[PDB]
């Protein structure tokens, strides 16, 4: 069991839901950071934005996407042109390896283009595959949380009301992936095509209670109950606090002027800022509520 400074060892024996945590946003980009990998010097939970062409319309590979913040091949700080998604996630894994029994780490894929058909190589499908051959049995997934609250993984959405999840112990060398998108449209398309074999966790974009415990906005009713992550921006910070009714892990992203001590009080378990290093309460950035 690791013990750098930052986590609360409070932490340990807490479920997964009740931890708040400081959070990277876009900490992939060269002026966050001057390596992808140092990021987990100071937060267990970081960020990759995933384009499927080198840019808006050209350039695309079967089974490989790249790293970059606007539309344009990749621009980032991973190890390596051939800096690509699977070099950022591989950046991961040798950290992982080299760090036995870590804090579990999320990370955030946040997608920027749609899902190619089957000719094209990068469809949901592809896309699990890409992630369970870099990490392997190192992934914690929706399946998995479903076994231990004793439901269907498409029915996680309501039936975490009143569950924990695994003790940050219990997740030991453990990594989640969660997907997000700016519409719900594509979150659901994963989880329709991928359902209870899904490797990565949807965490659609909230903005109303049905978004955390209903038919959410832009997606059917059976992707819906596969939710167990709710993503906000700033303006909808406070539906954090009905995920975490839910326990549903809640992240907030672009709400840097505000303390993380602040966020830990408004029941965010992801607070998101670009400047991460400089975040802390009681000087730690991952603590129990
Ligand atoms: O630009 C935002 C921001 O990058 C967030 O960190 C992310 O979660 C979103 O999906 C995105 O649209
Ligand atoms: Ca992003």
């Amino acid at each position: 069991q690791e013990s750098p400074a930052f986590i609360d060892p409070a932490s340990w024996n807490t479920p997964f839901n009740g931890i708040a945590q400081v959070a990277c946003h876009n900490c992939y980009e060269k002026q966050y950071a001057n390596t992808f990998s140092s990021v987990l010097d100071s937060v267990r939970t970081l960020e990759l934005d995933f384009w499927d062409q080198r840019d808006a319309v050209s350039g695309g590979s079967p089974h490989h996407w790249f790293v970059r913040h606007n539309p344009g091949g990749n621009d980032n700080n991973c190890t390596g042109g051939k800096n690509d998604l699977e070099a950022c996630l591989n950046d991961v894994k040798n950290w992982s390896d080299k760090h036995p029994g870590h804090f579990p780490i999320t990370l955030i894929l946040d997608k920027k283009q749609g899902w190619s058909k089957e000719s094209s190589g990068r469809t949901p499908k592809d896309f699990d595959e890409l992630v369970a051959r870099v990490f392997q049995g190192k992934l914690f997934t929706p399946q998995d949380l479903a076994t231990h609250i004793g439901s269907g993984a498409g029915a996680l959405q309501g039936n975490l009301k009143g569950k924990s999840w695994p003790t940050a112990n219990d997740l030991q060398g453990k990594v989640l992936l969660v997907l997000n998108h700016s519409e719900n449209q594509k979150l659901s398309q994963y989880a329709e095509a991928r359902t209870s074999k899904a490797k990565v966790f949807i965490s659609p974009v909230t903005n109303g209670q049905n978004d955390i415990s209903g038919k959410v906005s832009g997606m059917s009713s059976q992707s819906s109950g596969y939710v167990a992550m709710n993503n906000m921006g700033k303006g909808d910070k406070s539906w954090a606090k009905q995920a975490f009714a839910y326990s549903h892990i809640g992240r907030v992203w672009g709400d840097d002027e505000v303390s993380f001590a602040q966020h830990i009080n408004q029941k965010i378990n992801l607070s998101a800022y670009y400047r991460f290093a400089a975040q802390s309460a009681g000087g730690y950035r991952i603590r129990p509520f």
